[PDB]
């Protein structure tokens, strides 16, 4: 598995045996991973300028991007959602938040709780959203508030993935 | 190597001697790989949901991203280019389409065949695009119909993937 | 290591060993590397059409994409630094320039030098874009000229991933 070293730090695991990790998953320096978080096929953490925090039953999918610039910690609070292939840069995002496939957050964006960024979506440097917003657009906009069903559809989303993560760590043989 | 199988299904090839896959290519679970079609560097297929259907003569380019939802198989014609890192999540795509490097295809999104979806488009949930199509945009468009002329330059880009394909598997060694 | 020699054709280093090759980075046939260059986590250079020239001090980071079509070579200019996931296709791009996370330039394109391209950003085939410039959107429009501190920001940009890629040839380690 490519967890690696850097300057001296290494990831650190609130608890590594409840955390899924993909073998083409890759984690780098300051990295700090909390409960049941998993890291799925391609996934990158560099965490070498300043530290990657990724909070409890947060799932991290496919080839997901993170990093920082100096001044600029990534903070993601618990269990959220970072769709396919998104890239997280420098920003903070609430616990229970969805960040959809594809989609963008810039240094310094800071996204609330319970907040859906719709796939594709880019959210510009030093953007502030809502608790409890739906975002989408390019440039992105808040569409609405979500309703408090949508909310649960979002803690819902977490609590499959810890669950499919664990039986990837079971269940998933070569074949 | 990393073909694997997920809770009792494997990926299934029509004929697999015929099939490129790349090295770090991944394929997981319920996949059924139609014949010549070509899988390319870090590309993901998660079939752990609904399965996906891969159609014969389809190149599947660099760190493409397949998944799906319940509810919504993923079912891709005959003939097609997924261009680099496209994502196509629990879709509908008809045969000899050309779906664009970057773009985003969503659930339950159907696409005809003959259709040229352009870079970085983002087709939404439910979305149906008429055959012979051109879509570009995000929020996708349905630009124009192409003449013959461009339908049969996406005959000609599957016909020439699949023999750049073969000569992957004969002519790539290390340095 | 996956550098991979391509129909007869390899990867030739100006100064191997000066550069910084992320163990995941693959490297393809008519690929021209720079002094310095660095490649990071899950990058892909396929240079089986058309030949891919890095220039020198060009940082290229995670998963970031390099193809070509026949007809067009695609070329980098000096001290560029290509941002996460970035996608370059047959295009050809002055020294000095930023090319966003995220971004994708496309066949024909000619970016010019002392350029930045901001995350997100679509340059479509052809396109032309003037020295000095500021380039955001999809569609790309050309927004004003750089003043000459932030020009100063790009130069510094690749210096510090020259050195921060040495490093990681140093003070990374498994664990
Ligand atoms: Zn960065
Ligand atoms: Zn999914
Ligand atoms: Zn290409």
């Amino acid at each position: 598995m490519p967890i690696y070293a850097y300057n001296g730090h290494k990831p650190q695991f609130a608890d590594r045996e409840s955390n899924w990790i993909a073998p083409d998953a890759t984690l780098i320096g300051k990295v700090v991973v909390g409960e049941n978080a998993g890291f799925w096929f391609g996934a990158v953490l560099r965490g070498d300028n300043e530290p990657i925090t990724i909070g409890a039953d947060t799932n991290v999918q496919e080839q997901t991007i993170m990093h920082t610039d100096i001044g600029f910690p990534l903070t993601i609070g618990a269990g959220c959602t970072i769709g396919h292939r998104a890239i997280l840069h420098g920003c903070t995002i609430g616990e229970n938040t969805l960040i959809g496939m594809g989609a963008i957050v810039l240094n310094g964006a800071k996204v609330g709780k319970n907040c859906l960024i719709g796939a594709g979506t880019l959210v510009k440097e030093g953007m502030e959203i809502p608790d409890n917003s739906l975002v989408v657009g390019s440039p992105a906009r808040v569409l609405r508030q979500l309703d408090d069903a949508a909310v649960e559809k979002l803690r819902a989303s977490a609590k499959h993935y810890v669950e499919r993560g664990h039986s990837f760590m079971r269940g998933m043989e070569p074949a």
